[PDB]
């Protein structure tokens, strides 16, 4: 029984897919407290949008750059959780260690069923390297605790 999650964080350059501005580095969003909407998935698999509720500058620390099978990367703390194809939110290091698949997403269109729209891909983490100390951040959302990155990966949001 998990007491709580680690206070994971994303590196400055990690781009979040915003509705109003498209891909934007989380560092910019937080540093400038940019009000915009992100895409998230609910417990029943519906993809929908929600406005950011909290902007947290987490300071700095050692971060790793994980490389995905399609060449994209995730720059974050090793314990940052992401959605897998089994629909579990697990640390990126676990996904790497166990070679699990990240569940990624490659008129009115929203909200829509995750499995019946958008190009769904099953992407493994093929490696990682250290980027040294970088500025880190996270954002809090008013509803579900996850949001889509520009590379399609679904990241866990702040639980505070
Ligand atoms: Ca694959
Ligand atoms: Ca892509
Ligand atoms: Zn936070």
């Amino acid at each position: 029984a998990m007491e709580k999650f680690a206070e994971y964080a994303l590196s400055f350059g990690t781009e979040i897919l915003t509705v109003e501005y498209g891909p934007l580095p989380i560092g910019k969003i937080v540093s400038e407290e940019i009000n915009c909407s992100v895409y998230s998935v609910d417990p029943e698999g519906r993809v929908y949008t929600q406005a950011i509720a909290q902007w947290h500058d987490r300071g700095e620390q050692e971060v790793l750059e994980y490389e995905l099978e399609d060449g994209s990367v995730i720059r974050a703390t090793s314990d940052h959780r992401f959605l897998t194809t089994d629909y579990q939110l697990l640390a990126i290091e676990e996904i790497f260690a166990r070679q699990l698949d990240l569940l990624t997403l490659e008129n009115h269109r929203l909200p829509f069923p995750l499995l019946d729209a958008g190009t769904i891909k099953m992407v493994k983490v093929i490696g990682r390297r250290s980027l040294g100390v970088q500025r880190i951040f996270d954002i809090g959302l008013p509803q579900d605790h996850n949001f889509l990155l520009a590379n399609g990966a679904i990241a866990a949001a702040c639980f505070n």
